[PDB]
Protein backbone atom coordinates (compact mmCIF):
# COMPACT_ATOMS: atom_id res chain seq x y z
CA UNK A 1 0.00 0.00 0.00
CA UNK A 2 1.27 3.86 -0.26
CA UNK A 3 1.85 5.83 2.70
CA UNK A 4 0.54 8.70 4.70
CA UNK A 5 0.94 11.47 2.41
CA UNK A 6 1.88 9.64 -0.22
CA UNK A 7 -0.82 10.93 -3.57
CA UNK A 8 -3.16 8.12 -4.30
CA UNK A 9 -5.30 9.54 -7.25
CA UNK A 10 -7.12 12.56 -8.96
CA UNK A 11 -5.49 13.82 -11.95
CA UNK A 12 -5.99 10.66 -14.34
CA UNK A 13 -3.48 9.45 -12.02
CA UNK A 14 -1.33 6.24 -11.80
CA UNK A 15 1.74 4.56 -9.56
CA UNK A 16 0.58 3.57 -5.78
CA UNK A 17 -3.24 4.03 -6.14
CA UNK A 18 -4.41 1.99 -2.43
CA UNK A 19 -3.65 3.79 0.80
CA UNK A 20 -2.35 2.20 4.22
CA UNK A 21 -5.18 1.62 6.62
CA UNK A 22 -5.93 4.61 9.19
CA UNK A 23 -5.76 7.09 6.65
CA UNK A 24 -8.32 7.75 3.55
CA UNK A 25 -7.78 8.12 0.19
CA UNK A 26 -8.72 11.72 -0.16
CA UNK A 27 -10.72 14.09 -2.43
CA UNK A 28 -9.52 17.67 -1.14
CA UNK A 29 -9.60 18.81 -4.72
CA UNK A 30 -9.96 17.03 -8.33
CA UNK A 31 -6.22 16.86 -8.94
CA UNK A 32 -5.44 16.22 -5.25
CA UNK A 33 -6.41 12.41 -3.76
CA UNK A 34 -3.46 11.84 -0.88
CA UNK A 35 -3.49 9.50 1.64
CA UNK A 36 -4.90 11.63 4.82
Amino acid sequence: TQSHYGQCGGIGYSGPTVCASGTTCQVLNPAYSQCL
